[PDB]
């Protein structure tokens, strides 16, 4: 009834599938993913109650030393659907067939219900991301002719990599009300092409629906990559990047109660 993963008890890379029907194909996959922490005191723990579908993350880290300061953030505790291309973890029990080529995929709404509670001014975002790869089922990382796309619906004290390109409007739904929101578009080259959409009005808690293709279409349009529409949208990851090279203590709690992907009858890219 309750799935729990914990750092450092379960090792430096705790993770587990959510597979409510026990059929061997996870609906989602969770990782604590403190990918840039070399050492810290304290703990991080993620629990999923299968019996309510609440995911609850609790982190209390101190004495943090990073693997590589140039990577800026400390980690990205997360839940994801599809194939995460950095490792052998996946979740494909859902209505959207990921991975799929972007030229073949339908648009979809992504709806998330959540609440964030960073403590003491910790820099954080709440960021949705996808990786776009040349192969269908990548498990060994990311090359220079591929893309990372992020959508930050909350932030405090973090800036995306690279430089600001533009602002766009995206129709979204916030707490049941359709609203026109503005996102800054940022682009970087960090070993691969990075495009981030940072909302200008951060949303710290509630229920938010976004149309995924509004973001992928812009990321395609601004891309310097050849043959963009032949890339595969590998996954949809949801989590909180946190920390900066100056941050030595990072206390954070958050909850996600629902993630739903809803197919639309229209192409992803327009
Ligand atoms: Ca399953």
């Amino acid at each position: 009834k309750v799935l729990k993963i914990r750092y450092p008890d379960d090792g430096e890379w705790p993770g587990a599938p959510i597979d409510k029907d026990g059929d061997g194909n996870p609906e989602f996959y969770i990782e604590i993913n403190l990918w840039n922490i070399l050492n810290a005191t304290g703990f991080a723990e993620m629990t999923y109650n299968l019996t309510s579908g609440v995911l609850h993350y609790v982190q209390q880290l101190d004495n943090i030393v990073l693997r590589d300061r140039s990577n800026w953030v400390h980690g990205y505790p997360e839940i994801f659907y599809g194939n995460k291309p950095w490792n052998a973890n996946y979740a494909t029990d859902g209505p959207i067939p990921l991975p799929s080529k972007v030229s073949n995929l339908t648009d979809f709404y992504l709806t998330i219900s959540y609440k964030l509670e960073p403590k003491n001014g910790l820099p954080i975002n709440f960021a949705i991301e996808s990786w776009l790869t040349r192969e269908a089922w990548r498990t060994t990382g990311i090359n220079s002719d591929e893309q990372e796309v992020m959508i930050w619906i909350y932030y405090d004290g973090l800036q995306p990599a690279g430089s600001k390109v533009k602002e766009i409007v995206v129709p979204i739904i916030v707490n049941g009300t359709p609203v026109n929101a503005t996102f800054e578009v940022w682009k970087a080259n960090i070993g691969w092409e990075y495009v981030a959409f940072r909302i200008k009005t951060p949303i710290k808690e509630g229920t938010v629906t976004i149309p995924y293709g509004a973001f992928i279409s812009v990321a395609a349009n601004i891309s310097s990559l050849p043959n963009y529409t032949e890339l595969y949208l590998e996954d949809v990851e949801i989590g909180t990047e946190f920390g900066t090279p100056s941050t030595t203590s990072a206390h954070l709690e958050w909850w996600i109660t629902n993630i739903t992907l809803t197919p639309l009858d229209r192409p992803l890219i327009s």
